[PDB]
């Protein structure tokens, strides 16, 4: 299992504009288009992001190209962030993927908000980190996804995804 396979499971793949869990216009593999209530705003974002007039529909290749960009951006973002980098550097491979997953879903700022969880991860206190992360809006809004990511942090294995 790898980061792409993991996120493909968590996010799914849709080739037409759709609304995410929070009601936002998205496409492909979890690619947020706009927070705006406007479908026209969504279509405009999409055309800009793809480089062609898509009329709210993309190909599989196009979805995978956005996904590659998004994963790359998440990893580089982690590496540039003063609060996230040291945690990433301290973790083993599997757990690194768990962090990239979180950043992909909530952004760098959001993840950096989990102060205590990050501290616990850095100290290798797996159960404590898991318990802290569960006390969040994130966990209450998307529990199944959260539990899979938390388990990954907890065990350092891909069990939750197999
Ligand atoms: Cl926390
Ligand atoms: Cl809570
Ligand atoms: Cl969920």
């Amino acid at each position: 299992m790898n980061i792409f396979e993991m996120l493909r499971i968590d996010e799914g793949l849709r080739l037409k504009i759709y609304k995410d869990t929070e009601g936002y216009y998205t496409i492909g593999i979890g690619h947020l288009l706009t927070k705006s209530p406007s479908l026209n705003a969504a279509k405009s974002e999409l055309d800009k992001a793809i480089g062609r007039n898509c009329n709210g529909v993309i190909t599989k290749d196009e979805a995978e190209k956005l996904f590659n960009q998004d994963v790359d951006a998440a990893v580089r973002g982690i590496l540039r962030n003063a609060k996230l980098k040291p945690v990433y550097d301290s973790l083993d491979a599997v757990r690194r993927c768990a962090l990239i997953n979180m950043v992909f879903q909530m952004g760098e700022t959001g993840v950096a908000g989990f102060t205590n969880s990050l501290r616990m991860l850095q100290q290798k206190r797996w159960d404590a980190a898991a318990a802290a992360a569960a006390k969040s809006r994130w966990y209450n809004q998307t529990p199944n996804r959260a539990k899979r990511v938390i388990t990954t942090f907890r065990t350092g294995t891909w069990d939750a995804y197999k």
